[PDB]
């Protein structure tokens, strides 16, 4: 139906427009519309075209100090992991994904660092035995070592549990 691609070109012409803003709500706004676009038709070049965009725009979420914009980034971007991995955007993502966790990682809350710990733990199991891997764990480790200095003994349980799969996922 010409209506319908007519109708997935203008949401993916608007999000492109958002993308290009500092605006955080902007940004938002870009991924869900690009999204959308995904959504309707899988695997068409106008959803191919929406990966790039969410890209562009996680890319910035990424930067924020905003515990909210961060995750978006993180699930945007993985999105485009389990999409496009045979294109250089998945390793992109990757770099996104871990560029949020180090933002995550420094903000002051166990939440945030909780996230950060989770999103690291996706790009060790989805480029394991590369450098990202690697610096991966070790954002684990320092957020693990942020999460020990706080009182709560959930958080001093997970903070150890955490240091035991990196010791156990590094060679000896």
């Amino acid at each position: 139906s010409n209506d319908e691609k007519e109708k997935l070109k203008e949401l993916l012409k608007r999000a492109e427009e958002l993308a290009k803003s500092p605006d955080p709500e902007d940004l938002k706004e870009a991924v869900r519309l690009a999204e959308e676009v995904v959504r309707e038709r899988p695997g068409s070049n106008l959803a191919k075209k929406a990966l790039e965009i969410i890209l562009r725009a996680a890319e910035e979420l990424a930067k924020l100090p905003d515990p909210e914009a961060l995750k978006e980034a993180v699930k945007a971007a993985e999105k485009v992991v389990r999409e496009q991995p045979g294109s250089n955007l998945a390793k992109k993502a990757l770099e996104i994904i871990l560029r949020a966790a180090e933002e995550l990682a420094k903000l002051p809350d166990p939440e945030a660092l909780k996230e950060a710990v989770k999103a690291a733990e996706k790009v060790v199991r989805e480029q394991p035995g590369s450098e990202l891997a690697k610096k991966a764990l070790e954002i684990i480790e320092r957020a693990a070592e942020e999460l020990k200095k706080s009182p709560d003994p959930e958080a001093q349980k997970e903070a150890k549990k955490a240091e035991q799969k990196v010791r156990e996922e590094r060679p000896g």
